[PDB]
């Protein structure tokens, strides 16, 4: 077949962050390039916060890629289903959905270039721009630096921000949230993210203390595994709950929609099964009339948040867009998806070559 | 410290099965050897069905082992907690709990040798032998071969057997189950395992058709992720449900105890977090007064099933014991745990050396 998979090539880069995020001094980028019989090439990717890169590459090169050679790249859903059961024993999430994601995305890249369509269209096409917020203002920033960075985001042309909470001393979270609300005024959108570092009781107490400052959502108050804990927090608080970048499985988005009482949901195409797996979560989340949001990977998700046109795009702190041929375009406070056929993302291979790592 | 971790060495073996199991022609063995400052050495392991070996080794060697060097091996639970959050982003099960397991088990090996205790004691010591059954009679065996193999198990000194079901034509499952019950007589224990290949409706229909043949449990009727599906099957059937080798997380055993209405539960120390993680599941499962069983890895689990003294040990088809210095000892239909200090398992390194694989 002309669309028969002929070669796959995965690469691992360790790319240094300019700022520490709390602790991360670099992120890992895994690119996967799929070449077809007719010479067509697509590239997908996934990423980590420093751990897993080698492990993902290893699963791709020894477990998955060998099995996919000779398959017909047009059969994306078939290939996705194949991968899910191929590595099931060592799957049901984890490293295995990161690896799946890199391949899937590549197949979708191929398809968009094949059909001359951009991903925001292929993914549902309801819109091509979306709401956007700057996330990941570090927990460990002193107040002054916190407020300054926020000034910087607003000044750069954003109208929405998210800060990290979950300090040992809760009064410090409260005071900071208060501080930020007063800096940004009443017309800026304000989220908080506790990186699943709180107990139900702690979360309930913090939320109840800050709902006066008009918080748009409370992200990952406690462990993402604790759906009933989420329900318990929701039942006792007036701030909508959000997750999750950490759910890796359509079944896990199932649990969350059934039990966790979310106001927002945040599937990450990099680790819940590429565009295929992401669309299943987006479809389910939409069935529940909850806004479809994303985490990380903004250069890719701008297309997918826009396609569904209900939620927010996180402008994440891992600056992957910076190493592409299109850094995130933001017009009038909204992120603008690209009309380039494929997934809308092309890697500046010359730039990242220095960060490639081996064996 | 004399118990300071000084070196870790992980190795990957691809070991050929003599029979096909349905499809597997080999299994993977990952061994992990932890050496302490005072020269003390412990070895733990995990295993797969052919996929993941390289990926596990990669996570161990690039993500986990570097971080553990210099830690105090006596702080097992501390080290376990450390690993769980270290690789959280690419964890919550998957490859990451396999890797965790190999290390943990090694630390427990060290401790038993340090304290001069065998694992069945360290794990609770309620008993040192346990009920045992032969599992994994292949779906694809014709009836005659199926019955013969079962003859062979019984003749070898076992009093309990499990066969695979989940054929496309359900009448073939029914007929086979009937056939096996009639071969073995009324006094042999008989389980069935569908490898999560059925729908709730299918499972409910099959169970209802075979409960006359006195089935002890119905293992993994449908997807392990489908707890409510399990509940629905349980609610409409008289055969106790069992899983799961496929649950990798204490939270997932939580879901199962809360929702799935199991009669038996089957934590696998090789992939739910070593002996540390296994004991948490055993503790929880015991709180619910459900029999603590295991899947696979019989040379190790004989100690842990015995320690809790409620459930069944599966004599799995991956013959790992065969490559140790103590193949499974069975006395009077019961598996006998070893009094050797440590985990009770020592690898015949000379034997498996030929099966080692690299890069
Ligand atoms: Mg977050
Ligand atoms: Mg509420
Ligand atoms: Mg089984
Ligand atoms: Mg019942």
């Amino acid at each position: 077949m002309k669309t028969t998979i002929k070669d796959i090539k995965t690469r691992l880069f360790k790319i240094p962050l300019k700022e520490i995020l709390s602790d991360h001094d670099h992120f890992e980028l895994i690119t996967t390039t799929v070449t077809l019989e007719d010479g067509s090439q697509g590239t997908g990717y996934t990423y980590t916060g420093g751990k897993g890169g080698y492990s993902i590459k290893a699963m791709l090169e020894y477990d998955i890629q060998p099995a996919l050679i000779g398959k017909d790249a047009t059969q994306i859903e078939e290939i996705y289903d194949f991968m899910e059961w191929h590595i099931h024993y060592v799957g049901r999430g984890g490293i295995s959905t990161f690896a799946m994601s890199a391949v899937d995305i590549a197949l979708w890249d191929l398809k968009g270039k094949r059909e001359g369509l951009p991903l925001w269209k292929m993914a549902g096409g309801k819109n091509n721009t979306c709401k956007a917020y700057c996330g990941g203002i570090d927990l460990q920033f002193p107040l002054e630096k916190l407020l300054n960075n926020i000034c910087g985001y607003l000044e750069s042309g954003f109208n929405a921000v998210k800060i990290k909470i979950g300090r040992e001393n809760m009064q410090e979270d409260i005071d900071r949230i208060k501080a930020v609300r007063e800096l940004i005024g009443p017309d800026i959108t304000f989220m908080i993210d506790a990186n699943y570092s709180l107990t139900v009781e702690q979360a309930i107490k913090l939320s109840k203390a800050v709902e006066q400052y008009d918080i748009t959502w409370f992200e990952e108050p406690t462990l993402p595994d604790d759906y009933k804990g989420f329900a318990e927090i929701a039942d006792n608080t007036a701030i909508p709950l959000a997750m999750g970048e950490n759910l890796h499985t359509i079944h896990e988005f199932g649990y969350a929609m059934d039990q966790a009482k979310l106001g927002y949901c945040q599937p990450d195409a990099s680790n819940c099964g590429g565009i295929t797996g992401w669309l299943k979560a987006a479809d389910l989340i939409t069935e529940h009339n909850i806004p479809v949001c994303t985490h990380g990977m903004q250069e890719l998700h701008v297309s997918l948040v826009s396609a569904f046109d209900t939620g927010w795009l996180e402008v994440h702190s891992f600056p992957i867009d910076e190493y592409t041929k299109r850094p995130l375009v933001v017009e009038n406070f909204r992120a603008v998806a690209s009309n380039e056929p494929g997934i809308g993302v092309e890697f500046d291979w010359d730039k990242i070559a220095q960060y490639e790592v081996h064996h």
